[PDB]
């Protein structure tokens, strides 16, 4: 049993974190998460405070949901786990007619694993499976745009950011296009395609963040981009691989970023928020064609098993919490987060420090000029209520869905304060 | 709801299955629920039969599916708290297990870097290695080296150390040395310590499953070799890297394998049973060494999504704490006796080429492939669930079995073998 002043010991002591160094910057203790509420143990005492960032993107129904409590629960009573090797059961074959409706039409087989990472990783297998079973092992190299960000596992970093994961003669080098406007400028398109263009034998894929780039730097473009990637790939044959393991689940305002543009890509991943942020959960999915291209090809399978491949505790909680997005009008809130964002937000464009102001969907941005020191802007923004984690010369937000209006105040409001603060 | 057959027909068109097919059976995975204590619930003839796991659904399930102990202490932290974000945030169920696990580990392993599985935590492990040499300025140690038959995750980087046989060159080039044999052997050690020496300014780490070789053969070695690597390392400035996402916990006989050569390794890999088998949770853990040269060199540039989180975390407090609140030595050595009494009338059946026991885990190993769709139906009708891998026919129970279910399921084995 740990005091919150043991805790702050062990966890200096032996703990990493991410982006971590042991010995340097400083996490703070939690100790309850409920609805959109975290307690937080500052100096000595418990305070109440808003996920603001949605224990980084995964809490979309908040926390201690008893739709998700009880989802999990009554499955720990039936099934706790089963290797999914020569075994099937309930939870994976609900989950995976729910992810296939509900996705991209033509997305209908899925992969399930365990991390957004891994899950793309999984997507860049079938994509180079793909090719050699279609007799062109000279497909193996991935074309994305910059301000990418995908995991961070060796590959996945591979088509992260490369001038801004991390830049590494390690990685794999791949075709790196610049980086894409927020505005629909047709020319970008065709820059892109020339790219593409001189390298299109030897590119089984083109892997993208649908609409709204996360942890690349909360940047936004046009829906209409999309659907120009659609079309290059199409008419060059190179798969289109949408990450979606920020963006999925409601989260941009429709319910896959991808469907701003109406598009549909050859593989698609998802994670973060799929399991409403309780448990650890993944999934790939592949279209019809891709799957009978991998089995059918040497090897005839699709060479990848994690241990925990479609854990029935974490697909049952899924379930749950699919369903209640979808149980929902989902899309009136979103908007009515969107609203309130925007409304509690613009304040911040008069100030000196704040160069942009950017909402979509329950997405809220507040560049910068100089970067954020958390030293500052943290304190600051639980001095206010709220868990607020800025990042690089972002102050931003991404509340769960449940934020009432005057929650999402304080959430805009202390993001201004913390912006003011330079 | 959802029927059994409902279940089958979407799995058919819908799902991915380990290394599986979409399309192609000739086996048509088996509807399991529900699944508890050692045994799972299958339907197989439109009715549901009770049989022994047999393996641990994949070393996951060591003390059995839902297990008091370890469904209260999952209903207590949910009650309290489901997940918050690491960046910025520790919270109690991270502390309480890297204090476990700190403390359980091989002497000098002394933090702990929580991942989402297995696969993750190698990577996460060459990571350490890799920013390791580059804070001691010595960047061209940036290559793995490794025995044959080895197995460390599907991931690409875990990949490029996996052996070169099972488990298309696009992964990174790595140094295979030859298979490490079974029984202590001086001169494989040198012939490897030759190998090593030649790359050794550019080998960044060796990468190992110590004693047990898991997913790549089942095999096992003599645990001196452990120890001739960690001299090895030693002297030519080499990392050692253990990967006991499948050895951890017991699993072999000591509470981590590297623990029967007596040795700590730099870098540390555990996971699979480390939630008890409730849920995906992985595990590096490196020295201060490793550690402090890290963050001088800036940070362990990765962070995963769900990292140390809350349930999965007091999960695995609850195992872990329940393993070690009993003699459990004494359980796995009547375990490995139980099992090696049972699995030695195969010997003799002609298909059978080995029978080897270690700690809680037996194999029967084959001349010809096990046809699966042969062996599966077979050993349920024994009431065991078992699934053979190419030519071994190999089981990893929970360690609540009893000297009854134990012989049940090793006779189903010798059966499975004798069917050929
Ligand atoms: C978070 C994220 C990943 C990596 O997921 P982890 O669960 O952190 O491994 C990959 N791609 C995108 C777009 C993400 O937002
Ligand atoms: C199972 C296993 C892994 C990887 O496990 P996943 O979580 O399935 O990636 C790695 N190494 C060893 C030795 C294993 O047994
Ligand atoms: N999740 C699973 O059921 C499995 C993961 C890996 C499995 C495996 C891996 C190698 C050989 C035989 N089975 S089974």
């Amino acid at each position: 049993g740990l005091t919150p002043e043991q805790i702050i010991a062990v966890d200096g002591a032996h703990l990493w974190h991410p982006y971590s160094s042991i010995g340097r910057e400083s996490p703070v203790v939690a100790v309850a998460a409920h609805g959109a509420w975290l307690t937080l143990i500052r100096d000595g005492q418990p305070i109440e405070v808003l996920d603001a960032m949605s224990s980084w993107w995964t809490a979309i129904h908040g926390h201690g949901h008893p739709a998700l409590d009880q989802a999990l629960t009554t499955q720990l009573r039936v099934m706790n786990h089963v290797m999914f090797g020569g075994l099937t059961h309930e939870p994976a074959a609900r989950l995976a007619k729910l992810l296939v409706d509900i996705t991209p039409a033509g997305l209908d087989t899925v992969f399930f694993s365990d991390s957004g990472s891994v899950s793309v990783e999984v997507a860049a297998k079938m994509a180079l499976q793909y090719w050699r079973g279609r007799g062109l092992p000279g497909k193996r190299r991935l074309m994305t745009w910059r301000g990418g960000y995908h995991g961070d596992t060796f590959l996945a970093m591979s088509i992260c950011d490369p001038h801004g994961h991390s830049l590494w003669d390690v990685l794999a080098a791949q075709v790196f296009a610049p980086q894409v406007p927020r505005d629909y400028d047709p020319a970008y398109s065709a820059a892109f395609e020339a790219q593409l263009a001189q390298h299109a034998g030897e590119l089984a894929a083109v892997v993208v963040e649908p609409v709204v780039q996360g942890a690349g730097g909360m940047r936004f473009h046009d829906p209409r981009y999309l659907h120009d990637l659609r079309d290059i790939c199409r008419r060059y044959e190179v798969l289109l691989i949408f990450d979606e393991i920020a963006t999925g689940f409601g989260r941009t305002g429709a319910l896959f970023a991808a469907d701003h543009a109406g598009v549909s890509p050859d593989i698609m991943c998802v994670g973060k928020a799929l399991t409403g942020g309780y448990l650890s959960l993944a999934a790939t999915l592949c279209t019809a064609d891709v799957a009978h291209t991998i089995s059918a090809g040497a090897a005839g399978a699709l060479m990848h098993g994690p241990t925990f491949m479609a854990n029935p505790l974490a697909c049952a909680v899924s379930v749950a919490s699919v369903e209640l997005l979808l149980g929902q009008d989902w899309r009136t809130r979103i908007t009515e987060l969107a609203a309130g964002l925007t409304a509690g937000l613009d304040t911040a464009r008069a100030l000196p420090a704040v160069t942009d102001v950017r909402v979509c969907g329950a997405i809220g941005v507040i560049e910068c000029d100089r970067p954020v020191d958390l030293a500052v802007a943290t304190p600051a923004a639980l001095d206010r209520g709220v868990w607020l984690r800025p990042f690089r010369n972002l102050v931003y937000a991404m509340p769960p869905y449940i934020c009432t209006p005057a929650e999402i105040t304080q959430i805009t409001s202390a993001m201004v304060e913390v912006a003011r603060l330079v």
